């Protein structure tokens, strides 16, 4: 086999010109056909050539920052010396404005739009003020994170609530998801038949949960995710000045649910400090996952909603876990050891479609189980309170009724009216006690009534509230924070950093505080902006 | 924050009454409720006001044993030294009067009910009999721990199967667990839909084990569980003589399973002796668990014979174990370790919910698998001996025929007659060889049929037997002794106590049986005091 | 007890006489069960005393060749000697009449079948020679295991193919195995309700999967599987001259998961050379597993083809691994240790029949999750093409019509005619990209679409093919070798060989391309065998 020894010798010589030229083909290939493409009709043609020019953008963006970081940095330089020269009396003008800008926004808009968006900002206050209260050290507090990360917010609010664009942007991408979660139908139907209609939870919900996950786990491994991981941690590192290891499990954690995102950063747990670790659970407890998002539109939720809720999330959620729990050590992680993100062990894109199958069957049996348990012990609850009321010629006491007397004041600072306040705070209870699923069938089931159009009330009982309540409802239920997920989020967290077990026990309950609060952030800056019709 | 700080040290300083005076005014809270609702109205109050009566005495009682436990057994002292001294003479006298008794009760009761009866206290001897003469030590076996087994279940059978009170009280238990398993419908119906009904067993029993899976764990929790184990194990210890750990274990059996009843003596395991250990897993197997309860009700079991049965239980597998293994060996473990139970790790009341709602995962999955791997090979075996039958023009044979011509002599010394033992033994069969699934199911048709009034006869074929014989193969059924079970409890018992490996393997197949004998002799107790309709 | 010490005195003096005897009645008994039926009558106890007069003549043929292994092995040394000493001129009469004997073959009965039957033999040629130019090591090739292996597999094909005897025995037995799957439906109707038919795939097919595990184990402790893997090794091992261990793990893949089946030789795993390894693994890939059997028999596809399709992918898989990597090392594991199979620890056949069930709850699991994935991607993947192709007014764009234009060749050497050839490509890519449960549930809906008896082409697109494609599909499809088992295969290896990690990711993507041509081998011969009707 001399001949193929002579191959071999030549494929070892010019390795890598073989294999770029392998892929300048095929690129080139792919342009040709868009080209064609827009060359036959350019109006049909119109999205493909923006994906492919956005995609080029960013390829010569990164080469370019990546090849240019020194020149860029030695560039920028000067004018941040001399921004520091000036600071120490810039700083006043420039906070001076902003608080000015602040007051103007709420005369003329905020006062505008009605009452219930100026309790909407108390109550934006009196959240924060409640934290710094009970804070774990309220002298050593850095306040850069906490203001910066509510600019944040307000800002994406205000881009994607009250501008054309960025309205129109979060719809379409709403409807693109909604689209995408009905191709599961096709597996639905053949493993449950053409009437796995007739169980539609088990039977077509799940199936997206499944898909969704799959969908996931090949992104991971293409390495997507973790370029817009990136991308987010870095501007919340250079505006907050948080740690590096935290903004990036913030910002995983928009996609990832609590008990995945912290092995974006597996190896570096052991050397975290408290505060961080404290954060890395606050941001789990104050967001959900992509794969459990199809369910969610499927009952009736707003897909727009959702999707920005679980971007405000991550702000308010660094912000919160500053005030409450914040730093008094010295970190040891550095940005390039935590911008590196482990891929799994898949070869190829196929097996990591059924690693992400496989790992979705938990994720659905837990589902189910623990939804016909929690439903089974409030129908008990229930009925042991109507025996217990009839005593007193009231037999009509429940857990909603407990729950609407009790969680009213948290959804009135949220800027929801007096009569819907009772109602929301009904669904804060089921968050509270239950899981987000049996709170998000119930909002699903307010919003068909009103979508129906039949009376507001019967027999005097308020049947459907106004469509502004259920918008903020539907942020403030955007977590997985409950009280039992405190036990499988310590588990999971010893289990990936044994020596921290003292520590990650002591700021969980914390933590799970904390992420309850920064979703009641996003929903009072979403109703301090939203209007009433 | 100064003020922040004295507020802590004014908790430090005074955490106990704190604590204590919060306790205080929770509980006349609930007196105030409770008071409040006998005054409007008495009759319709009164459970309320028996549970508070009842659960005060025994807190009261719990408090003076555990004060004045040192006083009481001074002030007893003396009496037992006088018993003592006169027990030489004194034990012929209680003997004879204890078989005085027995003679009695046989000649004007046993005799009145008829010949049936007579057998099941025949059936009672020969069966104690027979484990004497295949025990592993027959010269060392220590009587009284035998006599007081059965002498217990005849106390139990005669307050609860022939006084109204017990009867009555028994009666009332079952229909509250009927109503409990009700429960489950509301998570059954939201996750397998309105039509969950098409499929009863799969979306609609095992909902059920799931829903009691999840409220044992949580009492388990709260220590309810526990408080009731140590009382009954106090009395099984006191009047039988068996060591605390297998009166602990045999106790807790009633309401666990046999693969998780060990775990109440976890660290204890390794010191054991052979006759422990065989006790242990005798225990196992024969009883039941408080999760597969609902379904066997589902089916249509007697709810009250199956709490009865259960009861029954635990006496007659400690007699059997002690006499079909007796100890040879000194204890090592004492009381005080024996009873401290560790309750799990859970941190609170919900957590503890969704743990039980995991742990159901593997117990319905392997329950359908094991139902549908079963009753395939039922089918393919009975059509083989059909096949195998028509060659001698008999196309009849089965595995019920040959079940009910070999176990006869087992349900005939149990009291069954003559007609209805051919009945009882294939049950007995499906026991033995599958699981007690199987069997029930094969009964609870058994009990349709009988409820339905068709005709007794059809063909020359019994259809249904009578009620007596129904109450009976309840009795001897409630048990996980099958050969399958043989392995997994191995498994598990090794997994827990790897260095008994050894032992573990050597009593397992004695412990099955004496399981089975432990099952049937509850049945001879129940048959001997049920009447013929 | 004295009594009791002398019986068992008595016992252990005379232990191996008296279970002798008591098996000696068992099979007097047995014996005269089956002279009795042949007396009453005869043509209707035939089959029986079929099954007993083999069992007979093996058991007498295994203890005669245990026994006189030495003297007959003498007794045959004079000849082999012979034969050696004359060898080097009577070698080349030998390959010349067997070359002769080909040709015939070909001119006399390939020639009249038709062209097609040519093109599959061309395209066995170019399939051995392609594996031949990219081999591992082309100097090196042994080539007395690639003629046998190919000998081997024309050889059952005659039989079972072209004489009327195998032909009746194959269709015999594929009849049995779907008599025999119809035994689940007794667990599945209980388990389901009798609508289990509303939910075909999930609630009828699953539970076959389940019930033909458990009696995979059951018959792996009974001992008959490795019986007859034993028997079929030493076939291949004497004529083709490979490894015992390599034998044995591919006569053990016709019936075992290519996950399982290195189970067979665990403690000898990391004494294995690379070709071995890479043997096993092409084994496995290149063949089914009898638990998915009958699912594939449900769907539609012929039973006889796929029982014939398994048997044949055995020699085939060894022939392309030796060819594809040849061992270049010494091999260290000999034939005894590689023949003792070590059964698992079941203490009896219902303990066996549970461990079976366990298992196949996470097979029917990943089967299910992978098919609604894969199906959901292939629904995106398809809209997605559209899209993209009505740019060029092309929307019938799709998944199908690339891989029927990109793997036509491979199905046309197969012998598949050209416009049948487009269709069976779709079917491999299917294959390829997804599993094998796609490709035979697509095949299943083209063989009922031809026995309906439409129209053949509608619109001018075909709906059906012909039988003989049909079966070249069955056999070619025959395998688990697609891209996604490629980590799992890796995973389960290196966890029963943890040292071997670095071997076994080598050669595993060569053993997953030699599985496939391994099944195309197969496919090749039964398409020169089979005629044009
Ligand atoms: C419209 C809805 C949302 C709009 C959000 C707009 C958010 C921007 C709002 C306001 C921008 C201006 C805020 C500047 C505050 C000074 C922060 C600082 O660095 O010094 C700290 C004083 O920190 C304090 O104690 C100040 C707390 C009260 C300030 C209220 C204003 C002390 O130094 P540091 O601890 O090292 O830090
Ligand atoms: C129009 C609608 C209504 C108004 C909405 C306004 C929304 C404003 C949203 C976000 C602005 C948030 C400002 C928070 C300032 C934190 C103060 C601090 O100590 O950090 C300082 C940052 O230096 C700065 O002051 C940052 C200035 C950013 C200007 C934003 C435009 C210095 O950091 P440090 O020395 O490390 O300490
Ligand atoms: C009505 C239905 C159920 C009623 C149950 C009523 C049960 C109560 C029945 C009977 C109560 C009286 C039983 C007393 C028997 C003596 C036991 C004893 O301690 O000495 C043992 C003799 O042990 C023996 O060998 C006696 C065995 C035969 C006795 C039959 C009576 C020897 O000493 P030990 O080994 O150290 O003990
Ligand atoms: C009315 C219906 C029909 C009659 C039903 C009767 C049901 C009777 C049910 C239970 C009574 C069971 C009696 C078993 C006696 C065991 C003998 C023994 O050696 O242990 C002795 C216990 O000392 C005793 O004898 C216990 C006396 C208990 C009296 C019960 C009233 C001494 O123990 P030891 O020295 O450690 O040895
Ligand atoms: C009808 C459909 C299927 C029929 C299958 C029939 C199969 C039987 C077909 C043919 C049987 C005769 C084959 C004999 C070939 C010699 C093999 C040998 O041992 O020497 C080798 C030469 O090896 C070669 O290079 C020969 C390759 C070309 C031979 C084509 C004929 C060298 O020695 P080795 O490496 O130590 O070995
Ligand atoms: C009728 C239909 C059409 C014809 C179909 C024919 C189907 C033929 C099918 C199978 C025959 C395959 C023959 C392959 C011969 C391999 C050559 C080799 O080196 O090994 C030699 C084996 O010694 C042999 O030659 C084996 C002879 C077997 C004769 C079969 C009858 C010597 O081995 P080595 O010294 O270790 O090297
Ligand atoms: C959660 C993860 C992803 C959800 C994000 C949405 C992704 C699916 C949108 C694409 C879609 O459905 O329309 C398809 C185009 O699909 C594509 O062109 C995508 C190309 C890659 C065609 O559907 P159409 O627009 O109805 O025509
Ligand atoms: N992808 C995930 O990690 C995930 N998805 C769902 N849940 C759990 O399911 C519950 C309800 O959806 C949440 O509270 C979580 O505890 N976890
Ligand atoms: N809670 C438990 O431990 C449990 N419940 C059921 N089973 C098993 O399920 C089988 C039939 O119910 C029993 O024989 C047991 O082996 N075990
Ligand atoms: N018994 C087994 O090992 C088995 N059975 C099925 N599969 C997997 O299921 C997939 C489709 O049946 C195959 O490719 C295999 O990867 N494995
Ligand atoms: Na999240
Ligand atoms: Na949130
Ligand atoms: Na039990
Ligand atoms: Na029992
Ligand atoms: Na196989
Ligand atoms: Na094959």
């Amino acid at each position: 086999e001399r001949m193929c020894g002579r191959m071999s010798d030549f494929c070892r010589e010019h390795k890598t010109t073989l294999r770029y030229i392998i892929w300048g083909i095929l690129i080139a290939g792919y342009l040709a056909l868009v080209i064609a493409a827009c060359v036959m009709n350019f109006h049909r043609a119109l999205p493909l050539f923006v994906i492919t020019v956005v995609a080029i953008f960013f390829v010569v963006w990164d080469h370019l920052m990546a090849k240019y970081e020194s020149q860029i940095a030695r560039f920028l330089s000067p004018g941040q010396r001399l921004l520091d020269s000036h600071w120490f009396w810039l700083k006043w003008v420039i906070w001076g404005c902003l608080i000015l800008g602040v007051i103007l926004w709420l005369v003329f808009d905020t006062a505008k739009l009605g009452q219930q968006q100026l309790v909407s900002f108390g109550g934006l206050i009196i959240y924060t003020s409640l934290t710094f209260l009970f804070s774990k050290h309220p002298t050593k507090v850095y306040w850069r994170p906490v203001f910066w990360g509510i600019g944040l917010q307000f800002l994406l609010g205000l881009l994607i609530l009250r501008t054309e664009p960025g309205f129109m942007a979060f719809d379409w991408l709403g409807k693109q998801v909604q689209t995408f979660l009905g191709y599961s139908d096709a597996g639905a139907s053949f493993v449950f038949g053409e009437k796995y209609t007739d169980h539609f939870f088990a039977f077509k919900v799940l199936p997206i949960v499944i898909f969704f996950s799959t969908v996931m786990s090949m992104l991971y491994y293409l390495g997507l995710m973790q370029w817009i991981i990136r991308k987010v941690g870095w501007v919340m590192l250079v505006t907050m000045g948080t740690s590096p290891v935290e903004s990036v499990v913030a910002s995983g954690n928009i996609f990832i649910g609590q008990t995945e995102s912290p092995l974006l950063v597996r190896p570096y747990l052991p050397y975290v400090t408290k505060s961080e670790l404290h954060a890395i659970m606050t941001a789990g407890f104050s967001t959900i996952a992509g794969s459990v998002l199809g369910a969610y539109i499927s009952f009736g939720v707003s897909s727009s909603h959702l999707l920005t809720a679980s971007v405000m999330s991550a702000p308010a959620a660094l912000a919160i876990s500053k005030l409450f729990w914040p730093e008094t050590e010295t970190p040891k992680i550095n940005l390039k050891n935590a911008m590196k993100m482990e891929s799994g062990d898949s070869r190829n894109l196929l097996e990591a479609a059924t690693q992400g199958a496989s790992s979705s069957i938990s994720l659905v049996a837990n589902i189910a189980v623990n939804l016909i348990a929690f439903l089974a012990l409030l129908s008990f609850m229930n009925s042991a309170l109507s025996w217990l009321g009839n005593m007193f010629d009231y037999p009509q006491l429940s857990f909603e009724v407990i729950c609407s007397y009790v969680f009213m004041p948290f959804a009135f600072m949220m800027g929801v009216d007096w009569q819907d306040s009772f109602m929301v705070a009904k669904l804060i209870g089921y968050k509270t006690f239950f899981n987000e699923f049996v709170a998000y069938q119930q909002l699903s089931k307010l919003i068909s009534l009103r979508q129906v159009g039949g009376p507001k009330f019967v027999d005097g009982v308020q049947q459907y509230m106004s469509m502004r309540s259920e918008a903020i409802s539907t942020y403030a239920l955007c977590g997985f924070a409950n009280f039992g997920s405190l036990g499988i989020v310590i588990g999971g967290l010893t289990s990936m950093a044994p020596s921290r077990k003292r520590d990650i026990t002591a700021g969980a309950m914390r933590a799970l505080i904390a992420g309850t609060i920064a979703c009641f952030l996003t929903a009072c800056i979403a109703g301090m902006l939203t209007n009433t019709p």
